[PDB]
């Protein structure tokens, strides 16, 4: 006995979310609700399910009967941080489809530094051809900061390439072929290692400034960096510090404290870093819609739902 | 057992050295001379020859040779040689060096399918850009030659959700990959090739292959990369065709001429990546095994593992 569905986000196209839901769930009543305001057309008492990235402050305050939150990101930091957020179950986008993406991504920033790219490319630019000997795989340590639906993909992939894999979390696992530590005892240790190291954590008030001067210190020097996370959990300025007195060699980028990157920001300028603009993995109505059908169907039968995020603890 | 004589101006003798010894302990082998490859010892005693580019009439100087082993994965050079002696002729080609070719093919597709020059680009100039990314599934990547190294890229290419085309001389079953063959099905296959990935061995057949009528083909925008040999591609229209936006960008580790000459219009191209000859290499201590149980082959009289066709040259 579906209700209806509102849909809100000023950067993604409500007509191919509606489509695609639709296609997963034939005559699902979906609504999308206009960019800026919130405003949507219909009676608000039929809405059921959010699917909604950065509403305005008061949106979800219009829906009494919302039964299901759904975020467009599998990130939610700024989602469970929000005062009016309503008491019923919050999920995330979180499909093998985005994971793929993701971990075809980190693969892509872990080669470009265990390969020597940068180095080539500042030799291309001065017209210079100068072999680098390369390094097997199995030479370089790679360290995974989160071990989540992302993080653990990538960690899975990164071994299939024959890197020296470690990954950190918060509680125990146990990963095939990744060495896994947990707990922030653990932290120094999981980073003196590391020579290569990926950020995946999600913000909380734990993970903000983990990566700050004293624990960028614990790397050995000459690591490279990857932050394909969210832009706080580094602090960026202690970053900026450590590549420029070369502890951190080389670093890829794709999210930052401020974006859109201050056009005064060191990092622009430097050819050991690679800026990419917050665009590592994104969900594709196509498949990401089915998951959130099934959640909808889910909330009706009484069932638990999946990706449900802890609002508490932000992830 | 014979003698093992190591030839190579570019290669440490004595990594190569230890790690034989380590695999098949007691073994002879002999470092020839950088230059004019004099070795000491009994010529009569070597039976086989490790060895990168030696000098004219080297082997005529081992009478009792059983077996050459080519410190690379390619042999075009070796296979032209007028000296080269009637026995099994292998190359290196072991499960390592295939992963870190792999890799590396991985690694320039993924770069070219996420846009990493625009953004590389775009940081240059200090602009921050959002440019909407594409699933793998909308990009078709075609790889041509699925030999030993094109294969396994292939095969690794297609798990990351690419739609893989690859083409070869001879057919192909090779599951996830949509296989062609023959020179008649070339221009198709290039035809659906977004991204192409040149791992073709350099032969008469392939010299010259992707010449502009070949690059034409192509889609409009197309995504070239080149980690095979330099003269499969004719430079000069591959530039032409960069020049008229015809291929979007490339990645080249190989090249007509070595090193790439410094008036090479390529090198200023921020829309090309030049890496100086390294997408995949043996290792001595993984490569070694293999080289050792074709010492065990060629004696017990059993067919050595990865033998070449000195005549067609791969
Ligand atoms: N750049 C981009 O475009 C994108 C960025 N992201 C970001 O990636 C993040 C990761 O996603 P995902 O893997 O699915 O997240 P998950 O929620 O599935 O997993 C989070 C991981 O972080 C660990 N963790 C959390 N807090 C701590 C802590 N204080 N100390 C140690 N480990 C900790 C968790 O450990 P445990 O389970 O034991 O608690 C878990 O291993 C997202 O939250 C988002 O911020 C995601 C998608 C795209
Ligand atoms: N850049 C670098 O650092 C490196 C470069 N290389 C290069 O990679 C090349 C390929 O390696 P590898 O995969 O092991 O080689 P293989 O010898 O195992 O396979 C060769 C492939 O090329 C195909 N082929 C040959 N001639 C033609 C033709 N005329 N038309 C169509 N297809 C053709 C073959 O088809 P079929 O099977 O039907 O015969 C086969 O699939 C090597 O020759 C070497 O030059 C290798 C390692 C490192």
């Amino acid at each position: 006995a579906s209700g209806a569905l509102v849909f809100y986000s000023a950067v993604d196209i409500g007509q191919d979310w509606k489509s695609a839901l639709q296609a997963a769930h034939p005559g699902l009543d979906v609504r999308i609700a206009r960019a800026g305001d919130g405003h949507v057309e219909g009676d608000p008492e039929e809405v059921r399910y959010a699917l909604v990235w950065k509403p305005p402050h008061g949106f979800f305050a219009r829906f009494p009967n919302l039964k299901l939150v759904i975020n467009l990101g599998a990130g939610v930091d700024a989602l469970v941080a929000r005062d009016d957020l309503p008491d019923v179950p919050v999920t995330r986008l979180s499909d093998p489809n985005m994971s793929q993406m993701m971990a075809s991504f980190v693969l892509f920033c872990v080669l470009r530094h265990a390969r020597d790219i940068p180095t080539f490319e500042r030799a291309q630019r001065e017209g210079r051809w100068h072999y680098v000997h390369p390094r097997t795989a199995a030479e370089i340590r790679v360290g995974v900061l989160g071990l989540g639906d992302l993080g653990a993909a990538a960690a899975l992939e990164l071994a299939r390439h024959g890197f020296d894999v470690r990954g950190w979390s918060r509680t125990p696992k146990a990963l095939e072929g990744v060495s896994c530590f947990h707990g922030l005892e653990a932290l120094p240790g999981f980073l003196a290692g590391s020579e290569i190291v990926v950020v995946m954590l999600p913000l909380t008030p734990e993970t903000r400034g983990l990566m700050n001067a004293e624990r960028l210190a614990h790397l050995p020097r000459g690591a490279k960096f990857i932050n394909v996370a969210r832009g706080p959990v580094v602090d960026e300025a202690a970053l900026i510090a450590a590549l420029r007195s070369g502890h951190i060699a080389e670093a890829t980028l794709d999210v930052f404290e401020v974006e859109p990157l201050p056009v005064g920001s060191p990092l622009w300028a430097m050819d050991n870093v690679l800026v990419t603009p917050h665009l590592a993995s994104i969900a594709i109505p196509r498949t990401a819609a089915p998951q959130i059908v099934e959640n909808i169907r889910r909330i009706e039968a009484g069932e638990p739902v999946l990706n449900q995020v802890d609002p508490r603890r932000g992830y």
